[PDB]
């Protein structure tokens, strides 16, 4: 129990180490599900054929695909970090791959032979599972191809919706029952108290907190777009609230973690890289508040420090653009190609740097050390590929001054640095960007279906009110959306759905198989010859 | 598949933009021009429009603006950002979704020749600018084809035959494939070793 804790991860817990179990062994029987124990034993020990056995035998075959899928990959990665023959990382790989193409495979069968009961399969409580549920099995797995399933997304959908039954037009009628309360009474409901069940569900809290953004930067751009007074306006006051509020959310967030360590909480969730650039952006909007309360050289430090940050806040837009359906996978493609266009800005550096050096040393040959000499180098011939070329600047006429001794060279060697960048290595650029579009495009849709999970459960486990608002909230400090509590009847019923689709997924299987020309000619082939054996044998007898 | 990248394209130029020029005149009465001065020279400028000396005026001169160094740095960026990686990766969306449009286009344009033809057959032979005088004053073929019994009793004929000649070509095709014809072998070798072990199976000597 102590191993299956550790290799599950965080919060899973055993029934080998619970007070019953305890209880009965240390005063010493039965399993009610023994092909459970027995599917776990053949996992742990590296048993492949007798495991697949195991799992066809019992109930819940896709919660014991999902396990025995993580806990392969645990297995995996625990030999590969211990420096083992490292063949045995990849046979216990092959057999979670396995494992999770069958938990897919089981849920495809699942959805086409009845959708509600499928749907009620993913949700619906493991008490024999350390109370998980199989999307949240599929997650810790992270499963991509389970959870880019279209049952999973429409469960998703779903969850995301909360009490709401709109679908035609969400959004639109999201946002006006925020503006006009009066008109939340118009829309229907699930199976007063409408109000509570419209600000409750994701959706909406996502629409405040885009609102709430949006106002913010509002009042960003007006207070860097006028003069500044000694104190700070009401405006400015209201965007220095906004700034701490979300820094105050983002620290208690933190200490909800599930690790149970202060600094190891710290660094999981500094992992995702836009918490690392909102922690760099507020303490860069500490330091500038901190700085503009002062005399008027630090008030003008201040002011630039400002003018500087409001430009992370304009391109965070994009984390919210991501949850559009077409919006999040383009911003996951550009974050890709941007790998390639860096690998094309070096080669471009050392072909502008080279040419900027020659023209330096050639137009001006009595130049004392300068810092100037520097930014010569870089800048104009960086300006010219984009459009900026005058002739008259870079190789200028000589009433007019003396000739420099080869000034003739510099047209000829920028009429060459012109084509190599902006006909070779454009063009070179652009056909990495065409022949590779494809990979990427479907690797970004992939990733963007899995992680609507994560967006949906971090505004259930969200307040109502948003960041400026969330003031109070601060000091006054799962029916659905996780989970689904099921009966005895409907868990029976359940279970024989599950049994059912098993047992049609294999006879599909093998009805498949059986039909192939491959096995029908090796048939064909191993019949004639033993036919042609035996017409041998006969013919050989001599009764005449 | 355009207006998807103009606003991400617009989201990089206004923060340009209102950088820019809050660096640039940090003593400014609230007015309509700052609203236009973002927008208008950011625009200009990934259109060709680079002028280094008004990005950036040097700082005889007037004393230098507290900053003024990052808007050569924030404008390069920008520039990198803009014509080189948002136009690049919309050529690659326009080129990898060109077949499929360029076919549906084709089938959409065929279906929609008979609406245009019917129209002009509905209208009247004069054009709009003197068409006025018909207004006052207010098928054969082209719709319809109006056919005798005999030559109806043909084409009745002509189509029974053409689908007797269709079931009778998909039957040809279907008995003379590949899986077709393995099937049936393998089923006739089954059938035939089953048989001849029933034969040898009597013991007449
Ligand atoms: C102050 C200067 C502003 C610097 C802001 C750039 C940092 C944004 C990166 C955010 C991130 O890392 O998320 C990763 C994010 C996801 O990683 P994950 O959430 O941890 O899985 O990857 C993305 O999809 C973001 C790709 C779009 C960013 C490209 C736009 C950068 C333009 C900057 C230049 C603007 C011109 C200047 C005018
Ligand atoms: C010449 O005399 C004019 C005077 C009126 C002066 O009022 C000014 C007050 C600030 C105000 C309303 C004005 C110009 C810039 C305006 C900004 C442009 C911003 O753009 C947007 C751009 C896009 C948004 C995402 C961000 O903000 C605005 C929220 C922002 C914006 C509309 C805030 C409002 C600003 C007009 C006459 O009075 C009678
Ligand atoms: C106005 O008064 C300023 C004066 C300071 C004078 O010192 C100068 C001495 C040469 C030095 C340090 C300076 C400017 C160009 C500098 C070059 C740029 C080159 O770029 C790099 C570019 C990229 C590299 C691959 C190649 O070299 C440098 C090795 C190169 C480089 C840093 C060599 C160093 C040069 C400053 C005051 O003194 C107290
Ligand atoms: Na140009
Ligand atoms: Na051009």
């Amino acid at each position: 129990g102590l191993v299956i804790e550790y290799l599950m991860g965080g919060a899973y817990r055993c029934n080998y180490t619970r007070k019953r179990f305890r209880t009965l062994y240390h005063n010493l029987n039965h399993f009610p599900f023994p092909f459970h124990e027995l599917m776990v034993w053949a996992v742990l020990m590296k048993r492949q054929k007798m495991a697949l056995f195991f799992w066809q035998h019992g109930e819940e075959a896709m919660a014991k695909a999902l396990v025995a899928c993580k806990l392969c990959k645990a297995m995996a990665h625990e030999a590969s970090e211990n420096d083992m023959v490292d063949d045995i990382s990849q046979e216990l790989n092959h057999n979670s791959r396995d494992f999770g193409q069958l938990a897919v495979e089981l849920l495809d069968q699942s959805y086409k032979q009845d959708e509600q009961l499928a749907m009620k399969l993913l949700t619906y409580e493991l008490k024999n599972w350390s109370n998980a549920t199989c999307l949240q099995l599929a997650v810790a797995a992270k499963h991509r191809d389970f959870i880019a399933h279209t049952c999973s997304q429409m469960l998703l959908t779903d969850m995301w919706m909360g009490r709401l039954r709109m679908r035609k037009n969400s959004g639109l009628k999201v946002i006006l029952g925020i503006l006009l309360p009066p008109s939340i009474l118009s829309l229907e409901f699930k199976n007063g108290r409408k109000i509570y069940e419209f600000y409750n569900a994701p959706i909406v809290k996502f629409w405040f907190y885009t609102l709430a953004y949006i106002g913010y930067l509002m009042l960003f751009n007006y207070i860097v777009l006028v003069k500044m007074e000694r104190w700070p306006s009401t405006q400015e006051w209201i965007v220095i609230s906004y700034i701490f509020t979300l820094g105050i959310e983002k620290m208690r967030e933190i200490l909800m973690s599930e690790p149970g360590k202060l600094l190891q909480k710290v660094k999981v969730w500094l992992q995702e890289y836009w918490n690392v650039t909102d922690l760099i952006a507020i303490l860069l909007f500490s330091v500038g508040m901190i700085l503009r309360l002062q005399d008027q050289p630090f008030r003008s430090d201040g002011r630039v420090i400002y003018c500087v940050n409001i430009i992370y806040w304009y391109i965070r837009l994009l984390d919210i653009f991501g949850v559009n359906k077409y919006l999040g996978p383009y911003v996951m493609m550009i974050g890709k190609m941007m790998i390639d266009m860096m690998y094309f800005v070096i080669i471009m550096l050392v072909v502008l740097m080279s040419f900027g050096v020659a023209r330096q040393a050639i137009l001006f040959p009595n130049e004392e050390p300068s810092w100037k000499l520097a930014k010569n180098i870089f800048y104009m011939p960086y300006w010219m590929i984009y459009g900026e070329v005058f002739a008259d600047q870079i190789d200028p006429p000589c009433q007019l001054p003396p000739c420099k001794t080869g000034a003739w060279i510099v047209p000829a060697i920028m009429a060459c640095y012109l084509l190599v960048a902006n006909i070779l290595l454009v063009n070179l650029l652009i056909a990495v960007f065409n022949n590779t579009f494809f990979e990427v495009k479907s690797i970004s849709n992939q990733v963007w279906k899995f992680q609507r999970y994560q967006l949906i459960m971090t505004f259930h486990e969200r307040p109502v009110l948003p960041p400026p608002l969330i003031i109070f909230s601060h000091m006054t400090m799962r029916d659905y959306g996780l989970k689904l509590f099921i009966t005895d009847d409907e868990l029976k019923k359940v279970h024989d759905f599950e049994e059912q689709c098993i047992e049609e997924y294999f006879r599909e299987k093998d009805d498949r198989f059986n039909s192939s020309n491959d096995e029908r000619i090796r048939v064909t082939s191993e019949r004639v010859e033993n036919m042609s054996m035996r017409l041998e044998e006969v013919n050989e007898r001599e009764h005449s």
